[PDB]
């Protein structure tokens, strides 16, 4: 029952751990089960494919992310940007799997927009539409930026330049 | 210039295969067999698959720019209208669009030098639609933020996370927010 919940935490770190040692294309499901101490049936039972598993990693990694709402939100993005960019292999596994997952095939993928949101609301401090939209528009851009970062387009101080603007421009009138 | 009709059939065939099967199921040897060319001829012109689909994207951005300057209210509005046009024509062939979008996401710019070109080609359609001839850097920045945000919305749409009217509605709000200072 909680043997079962620990079993779940084992698989996610196993996965995290492998995406660092190895690029996503070469991370192998059998290495994930073995390293997680689970039978291989159980692994795929809970994560039908590699995509399902690094989307679950994605969701789990978000759940773990000054005063003025813009600044706080901003500051949470700058803090999360630096986290993802000095683990670029793990970040790539997560963002590639996410940017790629169809929501019908990988249900957890329809949970990532909802999970970023809860943490933008928790960064900004009840409110209505325009807020959700500015906030929704902003994470989507931030993905772009992160991806654009993961592939030589923007560097880190370039990327950071753009999320600053993005924040200020998208959130001129957040309450 | 025969490297042009040769070039065209390569792109042509790539488009049909990505139209019929997902990217993972698109193989260089079948593109070679469609374009009626040697595999080495194809590899010469597109060192890998991600190269080829980046070039397909550039051709497709070039093509829609043409069609926009053909039968098409503020700068931010005009820019909205191009984005709406592209979103629509991409969403009409999801399978092909997915291959072009995924290709442009994974394509390191140092390694595949056409990867830059798409940002540029795009940026110029919008600049033109807005009728700005002399971009301030603030303008360029704003538009780099837009196509970035935009790519996300489409990707999201293809994956079934947002509906299409809401994708469109989000591209509008973004235009209004991002392009306040467009002179």
């Amino acid at each position: 029952s909680e043997e079962q919940r620990a079993r779940h935490v084992r698989m996610l770190e196993a996965a995290i751990e492998l995406a660092t040692e190895k690029e996503l294309a070469r991370v192998q499901m059998h290495e994930v089960a073995k390293r997680a101490g689970v039978a291989i049936g159980t692994l795929y039972r809970y994560f039908p494919s590699k995509t399902h598993l690094f989307v679950a990693v994605m969701v789990d990694q978000i759940d773990r992310m000054g005063e003025s709402p813009q600044d706080a939100v901003y500051n949470v993005l700058v803090r999360a940007t630096r986290g993802l960019l000095r683990r670029p292999a793990l970040s790539t596994a997560m963002i590639q799997s996410t940017s790629t997952a169809n929501v019908a095939s990988v249900p957890d993928a329809g949970k990532v927009d909802r999970a970023f949101r809860q943490i933008m609301l928790d960064a900004a401090g009840h409110p209505t539409e325009e807020d959700l939209t500015a906030l929704r528009l902003l994470v989507q851009l931030w993905f772009g930026v992160i991806q654009s970062c993961l592939n030589g387009r923007v560097s880190i101080p370039d990327a950071e330049s753009d999320i600053r603007r993005a924040c200020d421009l998208l959130l001129v009138n957040l309450s």
